[PDB]
């Protein structure tokens, strides 16, 4: 599997986080969540705020300590008075394995997520289960077979994996 190693400083993310019981069939809920954010003008409003620290819209999967799973639609923004309407989180600095899913959204993303899932199974000491992972949707036609979604998986100590020696 191909991936790029990337590192991010700590960032401020502005958007809306919803919380789902399962994290399993949440895929249907996540679909509805995207649809609602588009319909209610939230995507458009967040786009205005995107400072380009990351060049697109994020779909973050956030683990909850009670076992629930949250999904946050967000952009990187300047920490400046958006708490009144939006959720604002700090995304703690981390290294990442960054994968590319090429094809029409969401199917290409789902298929790649499955492959990533199977792949990182061999890196249990290096992935970070408590840290958010995310989809990154940069500018483009998400219905195009050429469209690329990035999948960002946080890692620690990856250099020590015996695969790299
Ligand atoms: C700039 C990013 N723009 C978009 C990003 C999106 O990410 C999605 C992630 C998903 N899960 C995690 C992979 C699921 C299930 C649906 C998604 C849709 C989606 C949700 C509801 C209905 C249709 C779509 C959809 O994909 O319509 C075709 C584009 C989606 C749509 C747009 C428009
Ligand atoms: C609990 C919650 C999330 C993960 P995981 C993961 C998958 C495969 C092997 C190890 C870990 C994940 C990844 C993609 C989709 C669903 C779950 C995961 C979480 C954070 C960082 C790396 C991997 C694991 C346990």
């Amino acid at each position: 599997m191909e991936y790029q190693l990337q590192q991010l400083a700590s960032l401020t993310l502005v958007g809306i986080k919803e919380t789902y019981e399962n994290g399993r069939q949440a895929q249907q809920h996540i679909a509805g969540f995207w649809q609602r954010c588009y319909q209610e003008g939230v995507i458009a409003d967040l786009q205005l705020k995107n400072n380009g620290d990351l060049a697109g819209i994020l779909g973050l999967c956030i683990p909850e300590l009670d076992g629930k799973m949250s999904y946050m639609i967000a952009v990187t923004g300047d920490n400046s008075a958006d708490i009144a309407k939006y959720d604002v989180i700090t995304l703690a600095s981390s290294k990442y394995m960054v994968f590319e899913a090429q094809g029409a959204v969401p199917k290409a993303v789902q298929q790649k997520m499955e492959e990533v899932h199977h792949y990182i199974h061999q890196y249990q000491a290096n992935t970070v289960k408590s840290a958010p992972f995310f989809e990154l949707y940069q500018d483009g036609d998400t219905t195009s077979e050429k469209y690329i979604t990035e999948i960002w998986m946080p890692v620690k100590g990856l250099e020590h994996h015996h695969h790299h020696h």
